[PDB]
């Protein structure tokens, strides 16, 4: 369900980070970092719900 | 480098979440949520560094 969709976004983000590791800079990294934090907040809400 | 190692942990976490979506419960989910937050904090530090 919604967790299946979130696992997809997390697999997409791991791929962003694999690419980022060959083309790094602060902006993109702190960008992906905040993407993970948003997904973690959604997961937390599903845990509470 | 260290970013290559982190991309590996993120691909591992996406796999945890894919499995979790068929066997969910609050503990494990809030567990994985805090795992993402720790990885995001490491990424942020690399961005700053």
């Amino acid at each position: 369900g919604e967790l299946e969709a979130l696992a997809k976004k997390l697999k997409a983000l791991a791929w962003k980070l694999k690419a980022l590791s060959k083309e790094p800079s602060a902006q993109e990294l702190e960008a992906l970092a905040q993407e993970l934090e948003a997904l973690a907040k959604k997961l937390k809400a599903l845990a509470q719900g």
